[PDB]
DNA sequence: CGCGAGTCGCG
DNA sequence: CGCGAGTCGCG
């Protein structure tokens, strides 16, 4: 599994899905060649240049931080969401970076039980850190690359 | 992930390169979001839909699975797997040969400008097959992958 | 990872 | 004018 890259200060934290798709099969994030991650989110302007998985600890110098709400076990239901939050939630309290980004709408809801969320800024918060849900940048998801690159940008915008 | 070969085979699809978890359990075609199991059931390959667990039950069917070859290629591993490969079919010498990729046939054959369906090249008696790869990374729609993998289907008999 | 694309640059 | 190119971007 992907080790954490999280520090204080920091301005977002991506959380992730599953702990792996491969985009975790060489250590580092969103790896998988598929992955739009990183083209993201150069295009939304939370970097200057589009990062490689390689460099993923460059993120820091972003003040960028990552993240997955899953840490062990194909499937993913409920019970591993739920459980999930729970560690991701004391993490946030702990670092309490500006925002926390989940790329998944029903992640979220599972792991942080909620339902019938929308897309972008929720109102739930952790301590200080705000919470947004936006859309996974796999390349199994469906998401076109604008509506993605769209999404990240006003969360990168939202934080001026 | 190992192979599920034999003689008499009617099919033996191969596919590419096992690395988006296919081949994460020990079986083939294993993520949830590859649609093999449903295309060879629709397509009539077999009569219901198995699951990734029950790949061995191919053989039943006169189905055999196999691949080309840590999350990309090179062109000479390519080259080298379509060497491995004719072997084995030149072994159990099944009926056809399907390759689940055009570009992966075109290098690993050291064919090129391939067009997708029945190929002239041959494997002694085996005839050779490309068809699109079903993985759910695949932008080939559901119906164009069952009505390619049918063709082959018809075509043996 | 596998797919489409052949219009575009060149002598 | 005809020819060759398929790597490149995308989900």
């Amino acid at each position: 599994m992907v080790e954490d890259i999280l520090a204080p200060g920091l301005r977002v934290v991506f959380c992730g899905i599953n702990p792996g798709l491969s985009s975790a099969g060489t250590g580092f994030p969103f790896a998988h060649p598929a992955n739009r991650f990183w083209k993201v989110i150069y295009q939304a302007g939370f970097t200057d240049r589009q990062l490689k998985p390689q460099e993923a600890q460059h993120l820091l110098d972003y003040r960028c931080g990552v993240t997955k709400l899953v840490d062990r076990p194909n499937e993913v239901s409920k019970q591993e969401l739920h459980a999930g939050g729970r560690k991701l939630i004391e993490k946030i309290e702990d670092y309490q970076p500006q925002a926390l980004a989940i790329l998944g709408k029903q992640a979220y809801e599972q792991g942080f039980s909620q339902r019938g969320a929308q897309w972008g800024k929720q109102t739930l918060t952790i301590g200080s850190t705000q919470i947004w849900v936006l859309p996974n940048p796999s390349g199994l998801s469906r998401v076109s690359l604008e509506k993605l690159v769209e999404a990240y940008r006003e969360l990168d915008q939202a934080l001026v």
